[PDB]
């Protein structure tokens, strides 16, 4: 709660900055710090390895003004259908970023605000329970820092 929310905005703003665009950055606003970085690099290397797979993921969802949060959670469960894991999770963050980057290409920067929220809810009702039973995020940074 809250904490995870900060990570989203950070990861999002970061993914956007990579494409030139910008937004409410959060690299040194709240806390975490190490986590934000660990997750930042991870998402970068992750996509680099699975450039093909992920490419299909983003194509399995076209976020639009008339899109229900359900559709989103439906596409995020398929990945976590065979149990949750640090890696598969790292993708979730990347998935949200892609959808956002696409929302900006179609002149729709008012969606990123909604996408960020959707990720927060899904994180605090599907991943939070697990992350807590895996040594919190501190473990993710200690293993994949
Ligand atoms: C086809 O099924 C898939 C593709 C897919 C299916 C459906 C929808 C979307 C995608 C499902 C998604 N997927 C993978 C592939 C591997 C793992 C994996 O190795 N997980 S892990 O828990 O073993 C791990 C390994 C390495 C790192 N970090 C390193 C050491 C820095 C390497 S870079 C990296 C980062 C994060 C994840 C993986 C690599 C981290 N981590 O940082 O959390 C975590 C997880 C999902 C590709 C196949």
């Amino acid at each position: 709660s809250q904490s995870n929310r900060e990570l989203v905005v950070d990861f999002l703003s970061y993914k956007l900055s990579q494409k030139g665009y910008s937004a409410g950055g959060g690299g040194g606003g709240g806390g975490m710090a190490a986590v934000k970085q660990a997750l930042r690099e991870a998402g970068d290397e992750f996509e680099l390895r699975y450039r093909r797979a992920f490419s299909d993921l983003t194509s399995q969802l076209h976020i639009t003004p008339g899109t229900a949060y359900q559709s989103f959670e439906q596409v995020v469960n398929e990945l976590f259908r065979d149990g949750v894991n640090w890696g598969r999770i790292v993708a979730f963050f990347s998935f949200g970023g892609a959808l956002c980057v696409e929302s900006v290409d179609k002149e729709m920067q008012v969606l990123v605000s909604r996408i960020a929220a959707w990720m927060a809810t899904y994180l605090n009702d599907h991943l939070e329970p697990w992350i807590q039973e895996n040594g919190g995020w501190d473990t993710f940074v200690e293993l994949y820092g």
